[PDB]
């Protein structure tokens, strides 16, 4: 049973990331994730009904280890949201620097997923979770500005897309070049020199 | 002329359009000749290879700017911020206003992929970076030894910081375009990271 199915749904999704990662996602197809795997052909399309759902299943793994610090940064209650939103972007570095997997995923994310007509649900679905992503950061931001932590004035909407630019552009500086950004000694004035934009930019006001 | 100099202009303007369309990796030269209409031969006359096209249009998006660029990097300068400004005020109009630099930029950032088939990929675009980088910190390091910039900032951490916020921002912009105001708004978007070079004390040391 059920432990069975949720065993290679795990044997699945280990073999799509060295996969899409060996091969990239646009020439990698599901009867070849399946063999790697050792799975069976139907395994893969009970499990997943195409290339696009599996994409999006990876890109879902890197949510559970910020989870929470990410809803206490949202909440309206919290008193010290841009304290949680700081040390989210600790762990996001840390855990891009000392976990393999998620700098793997995030390297087929930024350098091996093409964005073709042929399966638009790959830029759909990207769309969605930089907007998922941008309601969070401008809610949080915003909590901020009550809790007078940021300018009172700030635009929280401008100040969210500066801020997801800024570190998503360095994730990906890193992924390139790693051996040139020390991103685990100095990740303190990496996640600093970001959050200082938003309290300091007179451009991100009013 | 002879036989054409300006294949050569043909067959990038083809391989632009085959990898705008199906993506670098499932684009091969056939694609690229057919679409060019000339022969295989042809294009192994210009290139030696897919990677060579893909250096190209990378090579044709520093023809515009290089002039704002060299005028940034030089000490003779008498407003070398003033010419970052200005040459990213022109990276973002000439992203938003041509369809072709557009399309080569979204070819770039999302229609290419680094695989072990072609490395070549990758290290073209390392050194294009490194080469970007080298440029940023000359920029950044007389603008100091200037009114312009504080004292003594890491020049470097400071161009890895801006070039990472541009960088993120036009392939934001690229992702979701009716949600930056990238063309009129433009003004504030370039200022939002210069502000960070100096303002910030993170960038400082
Ligand atoms: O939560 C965040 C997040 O995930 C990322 C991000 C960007 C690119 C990635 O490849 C990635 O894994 C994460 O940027 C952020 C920037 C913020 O200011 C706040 C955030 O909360 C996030
Ligand atoms: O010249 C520059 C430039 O080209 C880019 C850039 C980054 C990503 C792109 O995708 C792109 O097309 C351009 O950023 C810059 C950032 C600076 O601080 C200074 C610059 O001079 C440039």
């Amino acid at each position: 049973t059920k432990e069975e199915a949720q065993e290679t749904r795990a044997q699945i999704i280990e073999a799509a990331e060295r996969a899409f990662y060996k091969r990239g996602v646009a020439r990698t197809t599901l009867a070849d994730i399946a063999e790697l795997a050792g799975v069976t052909r139907g395994a893969i399309y009970w499990h997943f009904n195409n290339k696009a759902e599996l994409v999006q299943a990876l890109l879902d793994s890197l949510h559970e280890t910020h989870d929470h610090l990410a809803r206490a940064s949202e909440s309206e209650d919290e008193v010290d949201p841009l304290g949680c939103m700081r040390k989210l972007l600790l762990q996001v570095f840390n855990e891009l620097v000392l976990d393999a997997r998620t700098r793997r995923i995030n390297e087929i994310l930024h350098h091996k997923c093409e964005f073709t007509d042929d399966m638009c649900e790959i830029r759909q679905q990207r769309q969605s979770a930089v907007l998922d992503c941008h309601k969070g950061i401008t809610l949080a931001l915003a909590n901020a500005v009550r809790r007078g932590q940021l300018p009172g004035e700030l635009d929280a909407e401008r100040a969210a897309v500066a801020m997801f630019a800024y570190v998503d552009g360095l994730i990906r500086r890193w992924l390139l070049l790693p051996d040139s950004v020390d991103l685990l000694g100095d990740v303190e004035k990496w996640v600093d020199t970001g959050l200082d934009m938003l309290r300091l930019s007179p451009a991100l006001r009013k």
